[PDB]
This record gives C-alpha cells, sequence and structure tokens, in this order.
C-alpha cells in the first residue's frame, strides 16, 4: 500500500493489525479462507467507479462494454465450473443470492421447507429472525438422532404434511454428504421448487469432490467466498427456464448497481478455481478434514456424525462436559480460532451451545497438511483437557507459534 | 497492478480498457464519481478474509477486534460528518439500505408515501418492479406541472388521504433543495414515520451546501458512493431510540456477514469528506452545476425546474424535438456519458424518455471548473442541435479529447 497509509494512518493500522492476525492465528472457522492477491488487486480496481445496472449488453446507463466482459467472463467461468445454464454473478452477498431465489418462485407467506439451524441449517434458511421466517412460512426437517445424517424420510414426510412451494438443501454446519437426488425426488413427488445452498461446499464441488447440485436443482445459490476461495459475494446458478425471471429477482428486483469490482474478483476466483492446482488444494481440504477429524477422535472427541465427508467438522463437547462458548473462548487465549455451535439436539441455547465447528479451507491454503492437522488436533486436546492449567495453555500457546512461524 | 496482469490477462485487459475509458469520457452520470487510491487499496486489503457478522464487541464470531475498530472509525466519521446520533455502515448498497429501513417500521402490505418515480423517485421508492412496490402498498407525491418543484401541498393531501405508515423523501433526478422540515410537519400531522435517502446529494449535505435530513428525519439513508465519493455500498443514520431496531434489520434482518474491506473504505471516504479540501471540492460540485446550466440554457436548452441548486441537472429535450433515448445515443457518439432520464409529465415512456440527466461531481472531481463547464454546454449544443452532421459530431469529438487531455 502506497497512499493509504498517508491518507489515513488510523484506517492502514487497524488493517495492518489485521494482516499481521491473519497470518498469526491458526483460523479454522469453517466458512473462511483467504484470497490470492490478484483477487484483491481486482477488488482494489477502477471499477467501482462504473454504474451498471442491468445486465451485459442490456444496461441501463451507457460506457458499460468493459464491464460488460468482466461480467460475461465471471458468468461464463462460473457455468464452465459448475455446468449450469445460467449463472447472475450479481448478488451481494450470499444471503443477497437466497433472498433473489425467494423473491423469484414465492409470494409472502408462502410455505417453505429447509434444514433445522440447529441441525446445521442457515440463518437465511427460516430463522424467525431472519427476513425468511419473518416473509416466508418455513417448516424444518432434521437429521437423524443417533446418525447426525440427514433424515430423508422426516424430509419427505414435512414435505408430504407441509406442502411446500420450496425445498431447500444445503447447510452451514453440516459435515457429510447431501443427496440431492433424495431431495429432488421428495420435491417431484409434492411438486416443489428445489434450491440447494451450497455455500460451504462450493469449492468441493468445483473440484469434483462434492456431489454437483446444479443437474438436481431448479435453483443453486452459493458464496464466491468460503471453499471457493473467491471475494465476498453471491451467486445464482439455474437453468434457461428461469434465466430471465431470477435477473429480474436480482435487477430491478432486490438490488441496483451491482459491485463491477467485486464482479471482477469473482471472475478472478472462477479462473484459479478451473485450474488443475485449485483440484488439488481442494482434495487436500477434505484429506486435512478427514485426518482432523481422526486425530481429534485419537485425542478422545466425539465429532458430530462421527467424521466428515467434506471441509468441516463439529465437536460434541458434552463428553468433556464443557459448552461450546467455553471451549471457543479458552482456544481463542491460545491463538487457535473456532466458533460454538449448536450440535443436532442441543440441550444448550445457540448462545452457549454444547459445539465447536472447525473448518480446513483456510489452513490448507496457507499450506497446512497431514502433519500439521495431527498437531492442531493435540494442541486441541492439550487446552480442551486442561482449561484451568495456565501452564498447558502457554505450551500450546507456543506450539501454535511453532505452526504459523 | 502486480499479480492480476500475470493471473489473468483477460481480466487485467478488461480493467485496463475500462481505465483508460475512464480517463477518455466525460462523465456526466449525476450518480458517478471517482474515488481516491487510498479507498481503493482499502477496497482491495485482507479485511475481504474475515467473517464479522455483529456488530463491533457483538459479534458472532472471535478474532474481530482489528476490523471492529475500523468499523467503529466509519460510524463515528460518520456521526462527526452529518451530525446523527446513530450510524449502521453495513449495508451493502443503498437499495439494500432502504430494504432494511423498511423492514423494521413497516409490515407487509403497509401504505408508503413516496416521491412520484417519473418526477424523480428512486427505484426502490415504490416501483412496482421492484421489492418495494411489491412488498409494500406505495402512493406517490408529485412536482407541480409548472415550476417541476414537490408540491408540498400535494405531499399532505397524498399523507391525509392515504394515510401512509412512512413517508420517503429524497431523489434520483431533483435538481431543487428538499425541504425536510416541511416534510416532518406533514409526517407528524398523519404520525408518520419520515425516512430521507439522501444518496444522491450526500456529499453537498457533508460540505453544508444542502440542509441535513437528520435533525427532521427517523431515518436517513444513503449511499456512499456518488456525491459522498467514497466506495460503493450503503449506510444508515438514525436517532438513539432506533438503533438497536435498525441494527436488527440490517443483522440478522436481511444481510449476513459485512464487507468490512468496504467499511474500511467507507472510513477512508468519510476522513476524507471530514477534510476543509472535500468542502471546497462539493462547493465547486454545486458552482459548476450552477454554470453549466446557465451555458446550457444560453444554448437554448429548457432545463426542468429552469436550473438548479444541486449536482445534477435535467435537461427538457422537447423543444429540440429529441427523445432523452436519441440524445443519450447521440452524444455517447462523441464522448459524453450522460443518461436518458424522465421528466415530470413525460410524455414519453420511462424506456424512450423526454429528458437527459447530467451530474457535475464526476468532472469536478477531476478538476473541471467553470471553463470547463462552459465549453462541456457548447458541446452539447453543437451534438444535439446538429444530430444528422457528422463533420459536427467529429469537431465535438475532437473538443471533448481536448478536455480530456
Amino acid at each position: 500500500m502506497k497512499y493509504l497509509p498517508q491518507q489515513d494512518p488510523q484506517v492502514f493500522a487497524a488493517i495492518e493489525q489485521e494482516r499481521k492476525r491473519q497470518h498469526a492465528k491458526i483460523e479454522l472457522i469453517a466458512s473462511e479462507n483467504f484470497v490470492s492477491r490478484a483477487v484483491m488487486e481486482a477488488q482494489g480496481s477502477v471499477l467501482t467507479n462504473k454504474y451498471a445496472e442491468g445486465y451485459p449488453g442490456r444496461r441501463a446507463y451507457g460506457g458499460c462494454e468493459y464491464v460488460d466482459i468482466v461480467e460475461e467472463l465471471a458468468r461464463e467461468r462460473a457455468k464452465q465450473l459448475f455446468g449450469a445454464e445460467h449463472a447472475n454473478v450479481q448478488p451481494h452477498s450470499g444471503a443477497q443470492a437466497n433472498m433473489a431465489v425467494y423473491f423469484t418462485v414465492l409470494e409472502h407467506g408462502d410455505t417453505v421447507l429447509g434444514m433445522n439451524l440447529s441441525h446445521g441449517g442457515h440463518l437465511t434458511h427460516g430463522s424467525p429472525v431472519n427476513f425468511s421466517g419473518v416473509q416466508y412460512n418455513f417448516v424444518a426437517y432434521g437429521v437423524d438422532p443417533e446418525t447426525h445424517v440427514i433424515d430423508y424420510d422426516d424430509v419427505r414426510e414435512k414435505a408430504r404434511l407441509h406442502r411446500p412451494k420450496l425445498i431447500v438443501a444445503a447447510a452451514s454446519a453440516y459435515p457429510r454428504i447431501i443427496d440431492f437426488a433424495k431431495f429432488r425426488e421428495i420435491a417431484d413427488e409434492v411438486g416443489a421448487y428445489l434450491m440447494v445452498d451450497m455455500a460451504h461446499i462450493a469449492g468441493l464441488v468445483a473440484a469434483g469432490l462434492h456431489p454437483n447440485p446444479v443437474p438436481y436443482a431448479h435453483f443453486v445459490t452459493t458464496t464466491t467466498h468460503k471453499t471457493l476461495r473467491g471475494p465476498r459475494g453471491g451467486m445464482i446458478l439455474c437453468q434457461e427456464q428461469f434465466a430471465k425471471q431470477i435477473d429480474k429477482a436480482i435487477f430491478p428486483g432486490i438490488q441496483g448497481g451491482p459491485l463491477m469490482h467485486v464482479i471482477a474478483a469473482k471472475a478472478v476466483a472462477f479462473g484459479e478455481a478451473l485450474q488443475d492446482d485449485f483440484k488439488a488444494y481442494a482434495k487436500r481440504v477434505v484429506d486435512n478434514a478427514k485426518r482432523l477429524a481422526s486425530a481429534l477422535q485419537n485425542e478422545g472427541f466425539t465429532l458430530v456424525s462421527g467424521g466428515t465427508d467434506n471441509h468441516l467438522l463439529l465437536v460434541d463437547l458434552r463428553p468433556q462436559q464443557l459448552t461450546g462458548k467455553t471451549a471457543e473462548k479458552v482456544l481463542d487465549e491460545v491463538g487457535i480460532t473456532v466458533n460454538k455451535n449448536t450440535i443436532p439436539y442441543d440441550p444448550e441455547s445457540p448462545f452457549v451451545t454444547s459445539g465447536i465447528r472447525i473448518g480446513t479451507a483456510a489452513v490448507t491454503t496457507r499450506g497446512f497438511g497431514l502433519e500439521e492437522m495431527d498437531e492442531i488436533a493435540a494442541i486441541i486436546g492439550l487446552v480442551l483437557k486442561n482449561v484451568g492449567s495456565e501452564q498447558a495453555l502457554e505450551e500450546a500457546r507456543q506450539r501454535v507459534a511453532a505452526l504459523t512461524d
């Protein structure tokens, strides 16, 4: 940076703190990642100066010839990456991507079926304090109490009873592979649309390590950040038959001018995802998650679902008589970043929880491998089994510093 | 740029085209501006990697100590700039800022009073193809057919008849000062909330060249781009009594994680707006708009409202028997960027129009003064009075190139 340090010392100091924090800490929040310098450069470009309401070739304003190329690059790369018939790369976030699909196919007060929020569902999948739960009548399906795997008979029974106009599949904290074929089968039975929110698993889908929802879903929503490792923003994929309605839902429906500099960064991230090395990265993410899960079990930890098929895992802390809140706090003291997370059928409130969520996408990006996963799990074991020992926590602190150099 | 040219030649080429386009053209779209290199650097920072759902000190995730400083800087600078009791700097756009206020005080189907969209009102102020017109019952007030100034007796009659829960003031294409005291007086009479969308005039408000809506409005929404000359995004200002409800409306209400890198850039832009030189810039914007208006009248053009009090003007093209669409297209041929715009009581559709909208914020940023305003108006006169002459258009083309160096 050249001009920010001189223009704004205060803002620069805080950014520089954050930059060093990102390097110093072990980042295990399952939604986090680190973008390439190219993606950031695209976001720091002059494309922020351009109003481009509408779509390529069909803009509200003139002068869009070049931002049109950028958007088409993003859309075409997205389509190549996921095999979708249509992409909309304008959503400001995952929340707005979801909002636009709901705006497309639902009327106010319509019944929608989503994943239980305390079982892995997202805030935008029916929370009563979110627009989704306020605007629509959300009903929930759950996971099995023993396996913590989605109960597809419960998805089917809830769909046949409540008759939703839309079924939402996918999750913020579900460590196993989702069966989109079964979701579509249930959707076809009750005449519902199927929406898959692949935000968390999107990068694994692109690399062929998770089944692709695109062939089975009417709509697929995602973030461009998370496993996809792009800029912060949203995206909608759908078939050609909904393309017009989906585009209209984004603009003039729920948004105005798009962030062309972020869309530029989306294109960059998609270009990166199309390369062979991203496929190798993504396998290491899943391999690392598996290793970390296995190593945590070796430390004596119980995991939700008994392991993981993807990038994330959930530790059920009940056997150690710890809340997720306590675990989160003590790990923060040693330089390991997790978030407390509700486990299925949690006796605790979402503000306390009986679990922590852990993901490997971020540490894999910085080059952590299987040996690092063993060490992280060993440090977590040391911390959580000795919460009242400052010597144990100092040792953990030093072992975290050893991993981050 | 260092890494983007190597990583992504295609995206780099398009950005580099856009960068050169921005310099080569005369940008008169009233919503456009050019941000500082510091603002862009803040947007191109590592803060895109941080999830920060919630608010400073009250976050959903740990590790937010430094992004908290950034957000508080933005909020405090915003509060200092506009004298507001509370700021929310998380809205992804102007559309989302508006959406959150509607989500705060209105139920589905509630009556809302806004400015006629063909008289200057914004898409999010009740368009039937926008969430606002679909979710709420929007009624409109108009401007006087002779003066094109807001008819405050019509605002009052529409409010007393329809009994809106909310009154929206402010505009996308209104060249005169808005009387917020009269809006609040009408709001108080019918027991309605008052929301002011100051997106276009926000930079003029900060520099004391437009009356501040903050003391009169329950809620003030704005973009951080446009006259404020910041990054692309939204903001909400309100009194302390709505602070909690407004924050809840943004998250967990309508958004998820905020764009901390954009919020960093918001802080930078606010820091710039607090400086003396921005006040001098903003006066030149209004002075230039006045001069341009006057010079256009000297060329024989009729202006909506007979001139301007702010950054923008509207040319009523009817006396030249031209549509706004035709004018927009021919000016594009010579390197002058305008947008067609509906004029009050326009006989043409919004896709054709009888006017063009012109603003000076962008050309003033690049250092255009009063002499440049005279020349721009002379070139516009040359173009629009000789639409069928390729020699006139080539001369215009060369005179545009002379202005942009």
